[PDB]
């Protein structure tokens, strides 16, 4: 009853989004529209914004939200992605969950079917653990946001379903988070660390001893398992087919131009963040590393946890072209 | 250091802000910005993003701020002021703690005194509780933000310092506050909290939270009625003048920007659960909410608990909300 609460709520609150029910999933008011790949992302909730407070222009244009840390059912994405289509098809955004995998998955073969042109993003950036509860993989967290917002522009730009899929794919490989908690959504003075968005063990417990030390070595590890090889599944709609592909993620090195989010885990005061991001970008300057863009707040929540991530994404000038591209949703918004 | 460390994290994160050094305060980078009244406000550490946030085009053109929970020092206010100044005055936004009534008293009369064109706005939105610890009278919160942005829309687009204070002053006198936390015991909540950890109205007990909402609704209500008195620099006879002023409850026919704000550790989708409820109470009492902003705007460290405003406005005012702002907390428009 209280999901439902928070739900219409949302919709009151923006009369840009369009709350569908029987099943539930949230679109633009404008959507389909028309002319323009769209975008759909969800999972479950507790992660808010994410992903009900990236739907607008330049960014999502619908999402599916399960229940608590609980993936959408594949109704939901299915009927979501029949709305959100406006004839170029549909780009399905995935974070590495084995329920979110699954869900996707039955949905997407069974959009092919239904006559539309969809693939898939799977977003695997938290460098933290290989195969934590919910996970075959590396867990999707706060990247995905920053994936959203720039395959979002590309896009609305007018970009084929293939160049955004492509876009996607390549940011996946080269955008690196881990997160901390101080405390649950633990002793006395010890962090949870690489701690993932819906509850799950990190790499250990161990001492916190000041921010800056527990940044030092969230930078450290972000550089330590940079380095990663995986097989990732993808929908190929010529085929009509899953095709596994092999890719490897690069460490960040020295001359890498970054956009940097420092992210509110739930209930990390905000001075703090800024706390954060001043020892981020002295490590950044030691490391030859360039901070171009930079987001500082709550944009992937795990409820009222205590803790933060933090996430660094390579880019280039076409990708910063794309992310200073106009944006227009309740949780980020710029540009006209 | 860590207020220090988190300061050079805000001028790092925002080139379009300028912090200062020897004393401490924040401008835009571009102040002074000639030719539009600039206005300026500060306070303790702790209620971030209020203000050092709220800096930039369409809003604050400085930001003062202090120690956790303590006023700036009058040197910091006298000098950001001096800062700022366009050539049009200084319009200082002030949240009624005693601490920062005497530092911004201090500054704004020494500033007159060195040719600076300034006068002052209070702002006594919470209508909780009448001389809470560090206040005579009511505690200035949340509706701060909302004031600060129709008054920046109005000094962005031209008006004199006369204009953009006695706007901001109107609005005051409109805008009505309440906060509660739970982080007490088991399911129990501080009703009628401040920002800063002061006592509420007392302790209840947390049945739900549209039950909260419904309690925090009804005390808007019943302890909208204020009359009060408030002192302003009048800049044309050179002193400070009491003005007895009266605020009217919300009533049915009234038309209101709503804050749900979060005191720090509420998660997002409770606020938006807390704006649902709220909307029902609105409608179901005539209020009309044209607009509405939901997040962490004026916070107290990591507390548990949230806060409901509701400012009564107008088509002007709603034409001041709608117009551009460009600060880290708040980005819209052209």
């Amino acid at each position: 009853d209280v999901l439902d609460e928070q739900l219409a709520g949302l919709a009151k609150a923006h009369p840009s989004l369009t709350l569908h029910q029987d099943p539930v999933y949230v679109t633009r008011a404008d959507a389909p529209v028309a002319g323009k790949v769209a975008l759909l992302s969800g999972g479950g909730s507790g992660n808010e914004p994410m992903h009900c407070g990236y739907i607008g222009q330049g960014m999502l244009s619908g999402a599916c939200p399960g229940e608590i840390f609980t993936s959408p059912t594949p109704d939901k994405i299915f009927e979501c992605a029949m709305q959100v289509d406006g004839g170029e098809g549909v780009l399905l955004i995935i974070k590495n969950y084995t329920g979110d995998i699954l869900n996707f998955e039955t949905a997407t073969e069974l959009l092919h079917d239904s006559g539309v042109k969809v693939t898939t993003v799977v977003i695997d950036d938290d460098v933290a653990v290989k195969d934590s509860l919910y996970t075959a993989g590396r867990r999707g967290v706060a990247n995905t946001v920053l994936i959203e917002k720039l395959v979002g522009a590309a896009a609305e730009r007018g970009d084929s379903l293939d160049a955004c899929a492509e876009l996607g794919r390549k940011l996946n490989n080269q955008g690196h988070s881990i997160g901390i908690a101080l405390g649950a959504c633990l002793a006395d003075n010890e962090m949870e660390f690489g701690v993932g968005i819906h509850g799950e063990p990190g790499i250990d417990r161990r001492p916190f001893s000041s921010l800056d030390q527990t940044v030092d070595e969230m930078f450290d590890t972000l550089l330590v398992n940079g380095s990663y090889h995986r097989t990732l599944r993808f929908w190929d709609y010529q085929q009509g087919s899953w095709q596994e592909e092999q890719q490897t993620k690069q460490p960040l090195q020295s001359g890498d131009r970054v956009i940097a989010l420092v992210n509110n885990l739930g209930a990390t005061p905000l001075s703090e963040l800024y706390g954060v991001y001043n020892r981020l970008t002295t490590r950044c300057q030691q490391a030859g590393l360039t901070i171009e863009r930079n987001l500082i707040g709550a944009y992937c929540t795990s409820l009222d946890m205590t803790g933060f991530s933090i996430t660094l994404l390579k880019v280039d000038d076409e990708t910063l072209a794309l992310w200073d591209a106009p944006v227009h949703t309740p949780a980020l918004n710029w540009g006209k």
